[PDB]
């Protein structure tokens, strides 16, 4: 079924109308990218829209939806790895693969994304710091290439280069039709969790610094951008690893791999007190939700960056002009990113992350532009998972090896016909 529809990221900006192929078929799928090889808008592949920005549509092209393919194909608990359509969404894999005492090695903070967009934005964690990014469990794909050929990619192979390029390529080198993950081996679908509460920007890092994080595998804090210096970037950290059967209590060790405001007081000190016991804790036995989603249970600027490790005097200055800029974000996460892998467009690089959301308002792109600046200067880059408004040079600038990836991608697709609103817009057409 091929649909003119009007498409747009999560964000619900920079709409963009395009033919929408939506079909369980591998083969009308292969056919739909051979009669766009022939005649030159091109096609891209569309996952479940979680991206907030243009990397998922195609403006007057071809947007075909893989949401369809969604069979898993195995499950091996022995050799660890799982076989699926790139189609699947990590909260349908995450159910699959539990009863084998299995866990996605690496989730994001909604589980409504499919592998092969977990795969092209190459997405990291709370565990990003032991386990690195998405990319790093994928043992082979299945990649349906310009020439309307199904290539067979793996890390180390003959064609690694183009399996690293497809690693956050942004579905820019093909469609992932199908892809082997190693999974995490877990006795139990359960954290065991330490909280930490801390006052300011310096105690956070303090905490980040002092050698604490190579004793968890999942961290991340919620992150004060509002209040000015002393309080400024005061957080909640929550920090744990997965449970194993003997440190359940009792009531949970028959079923361990299961899945199923304001006051008077809140602002004084009171509250002060509250929220630095609530947020203090050790041992504490949780699900899924409780730690990985403790949110669960449009108008607005989703912008995510990260600074290098070793720049952590820029850091506190980019914070800085964050709260006196006069646009305020309530919800803020931050965490310390470990080793970067070996895709060209890979996100992630070890240093200080941070995730922010501003209110739409006048003022805020011209701020968010001189922001970007910061970043560049400052030797850290956006991400485009979260991006739809920064230029082609800046982006370039941050991405150095994009050169490396332009060249990988000219070779596999020398017609141009995988292409995208975020590739014109970012030139890496
Ligand atoms: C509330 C929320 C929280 C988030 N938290 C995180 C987080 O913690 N960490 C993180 O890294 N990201 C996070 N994200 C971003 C999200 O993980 C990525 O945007 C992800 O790529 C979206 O997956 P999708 O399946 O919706 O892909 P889409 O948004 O539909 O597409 C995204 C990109 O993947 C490509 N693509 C999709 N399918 C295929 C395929 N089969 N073959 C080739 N290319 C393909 C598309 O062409 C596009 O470039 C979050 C997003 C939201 C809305
Ligand atoms: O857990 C997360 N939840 C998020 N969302 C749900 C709560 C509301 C806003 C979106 S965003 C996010 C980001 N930024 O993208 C980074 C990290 C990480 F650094 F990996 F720890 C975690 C999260």
């Amino acid at each position: 079924t091929t649909t003119a529809t009007r498409l747009t990221g999560w964000g619900r900006t920079a709409p963009s109308v395009a033919n929408v192929l939506r079909t369980p078929d591998a083969e009308m799928i292969v056919k739909a990218v051979a009669r766009v090889a022939e005649s030159g808008r091109g096609a891209i592949a569309r996952g479940l829209g979680r991206s907030y920005g243009d990397n998922a549509q195609n403006g007057g092209g071809l947007v075909i939806d893989m949401t369809p393919l969604n069979t898993i194909h195995s499950i091996d608990a022995d050799t660890k790895l799982v076989d699926i359509d790139a189609g699947v969404n990590l909260d349908q894999l995450m159910k699959a693969a539990l009863p084998f005492g299995l866990w996605v090695p690496v989730l994001p903070g909604t589980r409504q994304v499919t592998v092969g967009g977990a795969i092209a934005c190459d997405i990291h964690g709370k565990n990003h710091h032991s386990a690195g990014s998405f990319g790093n469990h994928v043992r082979s794909m299945d990649l349906l290439t310009a020439d309307g050929e199904i290539r067979h990619l793996t890390p180390t192979g003959e064609d690694a280069e183009l399996f690293w390029a497809t690693v956050g390529g942004n579905g820019l080198t093909g469609i992932i039709m199908r892809a082997t993950i190693e999974m995490t081996p877990t006795s139990t679908a359960y954290f065991i969790a330490d909280g930490d509460v801390t006052a300011s920007l310096d105690e956070t890092i303090a905490l980040h610094s002092d050698g604490s994080e190579a004793r968890y595998t999942y961290s991340s804090a919620w992150f004060d951008a509002i209040s000015a210096p002393p309080k400024l970037g005061r957080a909640a950290v929550s920090r744990g690893r997965l449970a194993t059967v003997e440190q359940l209590p009792a009531k949970l060790r028959s079923e361990p791999l299961k899945f199923d405001l304001a006051n008077k007081y809140t602002f004084g000190p009171i509250g002060e007190l509250w929220y630095r016991k609530s947020g203090t804790y050790r041992g504490k036995v949780q699900n899924l939700t409780q730690f990985y989603h403790p949110l669960d249970m449009a108008g607005f600027l989703q912008y995510q960056f990260v600074i290098p490790t070793e720049a952590v005097d820029e850091f506190k200055k980019i914070i800085g002009v964050i709260q006196a800029s006069g646009h305020y974000s309530f919800l803020n996460v931050f965490k310390l990113f470990g080793p970067r892998n070996q895709a060209p467009l890979s996100f992630p690089i070890p240093g200080w992350n941070i995730c922010v959301d501003f209110p739409i308002k006048d003022g805020l792109g011209k701020f968010v532009s001189e922001l970007d600046r910061r970043v560049l200067e400052f030797g850290g880059r956006l991400y485009t998972a979260k991006d739809s408004r920064t230029t082609a040079e800046t982006f370039h600038a941050m991405y150095p090896r994009v050169d490396e990836w332009i060249s990988v991608r000219r070779k596999v697709d020398p017609l141009r016909v995988f292409a995208s609103d975020m590739a014109r817009r970012l030139e890496l057409l």
